[PDB]
């Protein structure tokens, strides 16, 4: 199985004890380690700022102790939207650009391969041609991985691309088939899935539905979003579970109704370290835990939730993360991608349950080992 960690630049940037540098990950925690963000500048991937050259060089210096771990370079992602993509896509030439510079900077900066994380081709703006244009681009860019390692006598950079979680932007965005022929991995982006517009409290990645998920709510769950995937011709063993370290959070509209399913007035207040209305890190979770919001473990969704007055939080734990491995290995899936390994607890000392501790749990429940680590 494989267990891909995200790494973000702006993790190093939160406040004391809440700051993560990229030297400072556990070289044989994870198989793979993938750097969040790059960007674009006249269809070529570039670096967002030049301290990410210092970010890349201590992230890839990680392999000199464990030989065997991958680093990925993440171009994309929901901020920077569809637009730049659209125009890359669009033509031949701006492909081969594209293609082209990805090699170089991957090469020269010594990455092991691109994921590729468009949000969204097909939606946000992005024309219905795009579906077809992504496939090209995707095929291409594959391609041209192959005749580089037959040129250079080289080991293939990896190729992996993001997956919608919701089943109308899975439709107009993505060839299934197509997309599987040619990517190694596909990240299938099974979290966010708490619904924040409808005015009710839901999980961020749960397992299975609630029984009171009705028409399309049914729909947003991890084993439901999988299954799409698999009815829709994608390789079991190149699906990658979104495994999510963070929460959601809501204001309750009754402090008396703080069960799933119950009336929101607002997402919840932005935490101390990672500043987001609406989300808190797993370690500001266990904080909130230890100042005493009451914890409940939902055995129908397979998810932890917790409560404090007004304030609840749906989120993931070490049970869940349990949970969904078993899954993940009863339906020979891929393995596990941890979104983002920055916000699990890096240090040890909000948990108190050791470095990394969902993380950790998936190494163990996957049988990570690398031959260098041990």
């Amino acid at each position: 199985y494989q267990l891909m960690c995200y790494y973000t630049s702006w993790a190093k940037d939160r406040p004391t004890e809440g700051s993560f540098k990229p030297g400072n990950i556990d070289p044989c925690l994870c198989t793979h380690l993938i750097y969040a963000f790059a960007g674009m500048k006249n269809n070529e991937i570039t670096y967002l700022s030049e301290q990410d050259l210092r970010d890349y060089e201590a992230l890839n210096g990680l392999k000199d102790r464990n030989t065997e771990l991958k680093t990925l370079l993440a171009i994309g992602g929901w901020k920077f939207g569809p637009a730049p993509f659209s125009s890359m896509v669009s033509t031949p030439q701006n492909r081969q650009t594209f293609i082209k510079s990805v090699i170089r900077f991957l090469r020269q900066y010594n990455f092991d391969g691109l994921n590729l994380d468009w949000q969204y081709p097909g939606s946000r703006g992005s024309p219905p041609k795009d579906k077809h244009l992504f496939s090209v681009l995707v095929q291409e860019m594959r391609k041209a991985f192959e005749e580089e390692s037959t040129l250079n006598h080289i080991p293939r950079l990896l190729l992996t691309s993001t997956g919608a979680g919701f089943i109308d932007v899975i439709k107009s965005g993505y060839k299934i088939p197509e997309l599987s022929q040619s990517l190694d991995y596909i990240q299938v982006m099974t979290y966010d899935l708490h619904d924040p517009k409808n005015g009710y409290t839901g999980e961020n990645s749960p397992l299975y539905k609630s029984p009171y998920d009705i028409g399309k709510s049914a729909d947003l769950n991890v084993d439901s979003i999988i299954t799409y995937w698999k009815d829709h011709g994608a390789a079991s063993e190149k699906l990658i579970v979104g495994f999510p370290a963070y929460g959601h959070t809501f204001i309750l509209s009754d402090p008396s109704k703080n069960g799933i399913g119950d009336p929101t007035v607002s997402a919840g207040p932005p935490g101390k370290y990672t500043n987001e209305q609406g989300l808190l890190a797993y370690f500001e979770i266990c904080t909130f835990l230890n100042e005493g919001a009451t914890e409940i473990f939902d055995a129908t969704q397979e998810v932890p939730y917790a409560y404090l007055g007004n304030e609840w939080v749906g989120y993931d734990n070490v049970r869940s993360f349990k949970l969904k491995a078993q899954w993940l290995k009863d339906n020979n899936l891929g393995g596990a991608v941890v979104w983002p390994l920055d916000m699990d607890d890096f240090s040890g000392s909000f948990c108190h349950q050791g470095r990394f501790p969902l993380t950790t749990t998936l190494k163990r429940d996957l049988n990570v080992h690398s031959a260098s680590c041990k």
